[PDB]
DNA sequence: CGGGTTTTTGTTAAGGGCTGTATCACTGTGTAAGACAGGCCAGATC
């Protein structure tokens, strides 16, 4: 009996996707380069869009690009350095 | 109460990559004065 597509689990999901995942990857590395990442992203921000949902594209643009709600090593590198925090306390603060 | 049928859930093997944890040899905080026995000279003495 047929639920709903997300009430699955990781593995089950990928049984019932596989076929559209072997399609979309080799009707994207034919001609596409082979970059599977980026036009999965690019369909899903162009769905995304399709409701209008601005906010949401955006966040998902700082998230794969690395501008918000998470940082670069060089960042928090940084961070650790100039607060002349430890090793283990920067360790514990991160645990 | 089972077949027929369907959607979830493991299961093997080998390899890759990210995350967490044990291990090594060490540290910094326990830090100033007083009690007492022995020797010794200045001096009252009988």
């Amino acid at each position: 009996p047929r639920q709903h597509l997300l009430s699955l689990t990781r593995r089950a999901q990928k049984h019932r996707l596989r076929e559209l995942k072997i399609q979309v990857k080799e009707f994207a590395d034919k001609e596409e380069g082979g970059d599977v990442k980026a036009v999965c992203l690019t369909l899903f921000l162009l769905a995304l869009r399709a409701r209008n949902e601005h906010r949401q594209a955006d966040e998902l643009e700082a998230i794969m690009q690395g501008r918000g709600s998470g940082l670069q090593p060089a960042v928090c590198l940084a961070i650790r350095v100039n607060t002349f925090l430890s090793c283990s306390q920067y360790h514990k603060m991160y645990r």
